[PDB]
């Protein structure tokens, strides 16, 4: 038990912190 939509920014939000 943990969520979801904190996986999604943390790989939709994170994931463009990382790439630019």
């Amino acid at each position: 038990n943990s969520g979801l939509s904190f996986e999604e920014l943390y790989r939709n939000l994170y994931t463009m912190v990382l790439h630019k």
